């Protein structure tokens, strides 16, 4: 996250770190046994780390649970990042509490200047490299479909939205991938991609979760 703020320990209790010896991606806890992330975050040997603030210090609220199964979306395209969504089942149920809690799936999609909370352990610099140890937060509105398409010609599908600021300075960034965008208590986005970070006219692009809820519920109900 570039130009955001320190969230505060466990203030984003649905935020997960995906760990293959190091943090490589975010995710969102959607019930005691399931995480949603980006398909582009897929790899074997995932440990899900819940209850995390400092990803480099054991602070006392962590639950470390191995993935038993990963399900990349049937229609995921790695070239276009169309359908950039995957589900991860935990080998054991997370113990849900005030600091480890699932985030509601949407019943409807979000719209315009709906303010959203984007979070992750990604890079905090635009033209440098600094990875934070504690979770960073950005409040950002969803941008118009027309603005998003104008910003990224021939790249934005109906399964994508832009959120952030066309003036730049505030954005998601590398290592935020797969993390949440929460708008009025609902998981509406997954951190998907961008052109650099916090560049003018190049806001973050997000997986439109509302398109995927029937697939998420069907998949969870049969696995
Ligand atoms: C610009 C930019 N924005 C977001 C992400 C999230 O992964 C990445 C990397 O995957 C990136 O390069
Ligand atoms: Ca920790
Ligand atoms: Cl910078």
């Amino acid at each position: 996250i570039v130009g955001g703020y320190t969230c505060g320990a466990n203030t984003v209790p649905y935020q997960v770190s995906l760990n293959s010896g190091y943090h490589f991606c975010g995710g969102s806890l959607i019930n005691s046994q399931w995480v949603v992330s980006a398909a582009h975050c897929y790899k074997s040997g995932i440990q899900v780390r819940l209850g995390e603030d400092n990803i480099n210090v054991v602070e006392g609220n962590e639950q470390f649970i191995s993935a038993s199964k990963s399900i990349v979306h049937p229609s995921y395209n790695s070239n276009t990042l169309n359908n950039d969504i995957m589900l991860i089942k935990l080998k054991s149920a997370a113990s849900l509490n005030s600091r480890v809690a699932s985030i509601s799936l949407p019943t409807s999609c979000a719209s315009a200047g709906t303010q959203c909370l984007i979070s992750g352990w990604g890079n905090t610099k635009s033209s440098g490299t600094s990875y934070p140890d504690v979770l960073k937060c950005l409040k950002a509105p969803i941008l118009s479909d027309s603005s998003c398409k104008s910003a990224y010609p021939g790249q934005i599908t109906s399964n994508m939205f832009c959120a952030g600021y066309l003036e730049g300075g505030k954005d998601s960034c590398q290592g935020d991938s797969g993390g949440p965008v929460v708008c009025s208590g609902k998981l509406q986005g997954i951190v998907s991609w961008g052109s650099g970070c916090a560049q003018k006219n190049k806001p973050g692009v997000y997986t439109k979760v509302c398109n995927y809820v029937s697939w998420i519920k069907q998949t969870i109900a049969s696995n």
